[PDB]
């Protein structure tokens, strides 16, 4: 059956598509949660915006309500306000303000508001009969939270932990006057809670770098095969926010979340991954660390292309 | 009996909600043409997004098809390169991409492809055998190319142009280091053009400067509205691309929408005549349209008080129309 999967956002594009594809393939995924960190979006957006999305799909398909709670983590490196207003935009769009789904979501709204994104987080993992695979598609902040809080109790609990993020033998994506282009965005939000998460002992990591990443970008024809599905809303849904990315843009969190419907998205090898907290120009690297005994982090390289973007395109006709 | 109208814009999103206003108001308005300019857009994306809502209304309104053309106009000041990308955004949009919609727009690309955008709206207002209405939601480069070229030949062929551009009373929306922020955007992309067309007598101009544009703003409660008819291809169209729209600041306004309801119906604003002159000179407040003193200077009709619920009931059941 289905394994347990609380999704980790910062609700952009890309996240939004990820929460799809875990939302619509039922026989793999049984999404149990869902939490949203004011990192790369406004959170009350981005909130709102996984909402809307749970409701349209739940009112469509097969899809049980699940939790979804603000995640209370604060910035070290924020992301360019520019691209946070995205989910602003999304809370917007007209296929997800029909009004028996908005209304479906305002009526239970009040509960899902009073949960804490990081405690729901622990909550989710550790009170789960079967173990439960994290889907981590903005920053390390609540991972580490919940690290740094129950250790061993939660570890312990967790299935793997499927990270987008980090860049380890190519470069990174944060480009600033004060960067050496290095490090990669979601690390570089906050290091420390990256290094408490790739350093800690009893955890699975299994990492979707830049490295994997960069090997699936965002292109017009595949973009405009949504078209042949108008019909379907999903395919509305992720026709449209991938339309504002095409012009630079990867399909980054999708990808990640491809892997944890299906292993056969891309092979993942061992490697200690470390990262740099000081501030310094490569503040936020994931880099190699022969240090004696350090944890072993499954990185991905050489995503199946084709692949994914079946699963994407057959996954977005679900309703 | 509807009147003829001619589209000349430069793609932005308000220039294809002015787009689907004009088109599905075929009571009141019949569409013969268009013209998309390199402007705030590039104009290959312009053209493109231009033809695909063309089908996509033909195949399911009955929408008569019309030609399209690129305009050779280049710039004198380019607008923001952030800006002109969003013609390419709307290009990938489901919505504008059904294939039964995108087969009949790959089919006749080619023929509407070969106009030149300039010429092509010299002909259709030449040779319709009433007069045109001109919407103009981009720079007034077209228009001036035409009065420049064929002189009263072409403009006692115009019922009147119909202008989104300037700031008369009010501050404008070009702030640069160089610049003064009394300029607006449309004008000061071609300020000559722009002169050309305000001081030309026998060609009657309405005006819908900042004055008026800025009492109609983009907001959310009233675009996700559009929710409410997902049933109806333009107000998927129509919602997606003013959600896009919705940034602290004003941001953005419902500019070339505003001014294509006037087209529609004249109910939409009270017109003021005013004498306009453009600052050409490259000065802090160049492309500014000015009050003149000229003597026997040719009046432009300046938007005064728009109805601006009636300009949103307008748009939400004119995005109904299919
Ligand atoms: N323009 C952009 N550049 C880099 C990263 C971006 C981005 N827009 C969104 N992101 C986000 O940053 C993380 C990838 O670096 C992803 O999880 C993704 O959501
Ligand atoms: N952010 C922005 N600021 C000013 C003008 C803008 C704009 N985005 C688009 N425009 C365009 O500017 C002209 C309005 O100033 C309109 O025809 C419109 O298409
Ligand atoms: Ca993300
Ligand atoms: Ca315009």
């Amino acid at each position: 059956s289905a394994k347990n999967v609380v999704l980790d956002h910062d609700g952009n594009l890309d996240d939004f598509v990820a929460m799809v594809l875990l939302a619509s393939n039922t026989e793999k995924v049984r999404l149990i949660g869902a939490l949203c960190t004011d990192a790369d979006c406004f959170v009350e957006n981005g909130f709102n915006v996984t909402g809307k999305i749970m409701c349209l799909m739940h009112n469509n398909m097969n899809l049980p309500l699940f939790p979804i709670g603000k995640s209370a983590a604060t910035a070290v490196n924020p992301f360019p306000k520019e691209w946070r207003c995205l989910a602003k935009n999304m809370d917007d769009m007209p296929i997800l303000n029909i009004p028996e789904n908005v209304e479906l979501w305002d009526k239970i709204k009040a509960e899902n508001e009073k949960y804490e994104g990081q405690q729901l987080l622990a909550d989710l993992v550790m009170n789960s009969e079967e173990k439960v695979t994290i889907c981590v598609t903005g920053p390390l902040s609540n991972v580490a939270w919940c690290i740094d809080k129950y250790g061993e109790k939660f570890t312990s609990k967790v299935e793997e932990c499927v990270i987008m993020g980090g860049a380890v033998d190519v470069r990174g994506n944060v480009f600033l006057p004060s960067t050496d282009g290095t490090a990669e965005w979601n690390i570089y939000w906050d290091p420390a809670s990256a290094k408490t998460v790739f350093g800690c002992p009893g955890l699975r990591r299994i990492m979707f770098s830049l490295d994997s990443t960069n090997t699936v970008p965002v292109r017009s024809p595949y973009v405009q095969r949504f078209g042949e599905q108008t019909n379907f809303l999903l395919s509305i849904l992720v026709g449209t926010m991938w339309a504002m990315c095409t012009h630079g843009y990867y399909a980054w969190d999708a990808l990640t979340a491809a892997y944890v419907v299906d292993q056969k998205v891309a092979n993942v090898d061992p490697v200690p991954i470390d990262v740099v907290v000081d501030k310094q120009p490569n503040e936020g690297a994931t880099v190699r660390t022969d240090a004696e005994n350090y944890p072993l982090t499954f990185v991905a390289r050489n995503p199946e292309a084709e692949f994914f973007l079946d699963m994407l395109l057959r996954s977005a006709r679900a309703c």
